[PDB]
């Protein structure tokens, strides 16, 4: 089980929606039990700019600066930035993982961006021969509790911005489930702006009554990791046997894997019946 | 045509690929008879974090700041952070806006997320009433020139991190074109860290042979907002002819409105045929 939870918060009004959101969370888990702790980003003042300045010390390459490496090898000799180094070990504390923020331009917020660029350094949150499923955190459950100006109609498969499971992939396959994660259902709640005093509290109501049994729910689906042929060789590409299986299938595994068919629907959003 | 262009590099290296591809860019446009302005986010020391400074003055409402609301208040009335507003006359002037950056986490670097957020304002970037084909940037086109650490084959419909038509998704869409940009097709050039010296020199030259007749390009196809009802009641709902009418298609419109069908080959990636 869990009882370790951190909530990463990418607000800066203790007045929004997303502050209140956060508060209902730690209040909730709390009172099951759980220990929770914070990152209040915009709070903490927090660096989203990876530079040269993560890395303290010498560098084995200070003419030609590669990020990815050089940051790898701080993460290895313990040269890491001291304040990426703190959230690294509130990382390493939790079970539960919850990013509360509003959607931003059709995703996170830079400074949330930015935390995931400077505290996700290789080996420490990833690793090709540990990718997705195998991943470091895969022992961790990660949620998204999002926020939107726009109603959940503009988001839907005629809305006119566009399916919302497209929206999420990127975020929760390309970033929290390629360390490992096991990602929940999003929390989504639309147009905040747009909402009666009454259902806001519903609202804070309802997601407290979640919390009470997120860690026995069931998490969203990802092609696993063993359909593929690991290896540079093969390309990283699906294997052969298992492209033939699902020649015959009508839709797709997920979102990135459609395959060219049909979406399995809100494979995103809701976790298979 | 096009005589402007704006070039955002987001990368602290002047050592990189994609210094290296932001001056192929430059000396080839430059060389055809366009003015080059640049905007490297890095060396600018861009400031990412949207705050309620970017709001040079009073408030409407401190006490309960919505950065939306304040911040088309504050470009309306002049008070926009200056370093904001210079930003902003870059893109009113530019006809071509090139997009340099590394991929990273999926998406792009924390400081261009940063740099939409800041610059894209309300009234300034979109209109609501004049979203997508009706936004303000109509008459401009854009393009992302991406470098990745991961091969081509990873982003294939196989390939283990899916289908790059979804990752590109969110950004030409829900950023770009959702305020009017044409998008040209994406410079994608993967795996540069595996590609031999010989083959690099290439790449550089093939960007700036392509900057040659770039204006005159095919922009990626993106559904008309004629096919839905742009209003509140309707909540911005494909409209029922047009549903009908598709009922009978066995590609979706685009990534994000796939409809539940067939996403067309490299919708995101290919302009059409
Ligand atoms: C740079 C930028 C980009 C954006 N991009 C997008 C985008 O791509 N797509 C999109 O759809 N939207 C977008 N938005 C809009 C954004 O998602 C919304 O403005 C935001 O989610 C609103 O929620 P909030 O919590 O931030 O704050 P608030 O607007 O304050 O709203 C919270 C509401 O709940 C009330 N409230 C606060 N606390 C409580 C409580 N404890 N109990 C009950 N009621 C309470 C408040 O009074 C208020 O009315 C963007 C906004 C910005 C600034
Ligand atoms: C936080 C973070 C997240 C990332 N997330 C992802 C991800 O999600 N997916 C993914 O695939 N990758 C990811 N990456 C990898 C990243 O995309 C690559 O490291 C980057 O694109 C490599 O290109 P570069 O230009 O930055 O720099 P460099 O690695 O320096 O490489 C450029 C190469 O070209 C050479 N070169 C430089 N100038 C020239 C010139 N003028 N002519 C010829 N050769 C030249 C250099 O010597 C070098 O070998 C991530 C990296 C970071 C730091
Ligand atoms: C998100 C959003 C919605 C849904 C609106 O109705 C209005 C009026 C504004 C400005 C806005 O930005
Ligand atoms: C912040 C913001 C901007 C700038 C817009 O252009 C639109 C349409 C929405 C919803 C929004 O919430």
């Amino acid at each position: 089980v869990g009882r370790r939870a951190l909530i990463v918060l990418a607000h800066s009004e203790r007045t929004s929606f997303n502050y209140a959101m956060k508060e209902a969370a730690a209040a909730a888990l709390k009172k099951k039990g759980w220990e929770v702790v914070e990152s209040d980003l915009y709070a903490m003042n927090f660096n989203p700019i990876i530079s040269r300045k993560d890395i303290t010390g010498k560098l084995k390459d200070p003419a030609n600066f590669q990020y990815p490496a050089e940051s790898v090898l701080a993460y290895k000799e313990g040269h890491l930035s001291p304040d990426i180094v703190a959230e690294q070990k509130k990382l390493e504390a939790a079970d539960l993982v919850i990013f509360q923020f509003p959607l931003q331009w059709f995703g996170v917020p830079a400074i949330l961006k930015g935390w995931f660029e400077r505290v996700f350094i290789g080996e420490f949150a990833y690793t090709y021969a540990a990718m997705y499923d195998k991943g470091p955190f895969r022992s961790k459950k990660a949620v998204l509790s999002i926020t939107t100006g726009g109603s959940g109609s503009m988001y839907s498969l005629q809305g006119i911005h566009g399916d919302m499971n497209v929206i999420l992939w990127p975020i929760q396959s390309g970033i929290l489930h390629f360390c490992g994660f096991q990602v929940l259902e999003p929390q989504l709640t639309y147009s905040i702006g747009h909402t009666p005093a009454d259902a806001r509290i519903q609202i804070l109501e309802g997601w407290k009554k979640r919390l009470e049994n997120i860690w026995d729910e069931t998490p969203l689906y990802f092609a696993p990791s063993s359909l593929f042929d690991l290896n540079f060789q093969a390309g990283f590409l699906m294997k052969k046997e298992v492209q033939d299986e699902e020649k015959n299938k009508k839709f797709g595994l997920s979102v990135g894997h459609h395959l060219g068919k049909s979406i399995p629907t809100d494979n995103q959003i809701k976790a298979r019946k």
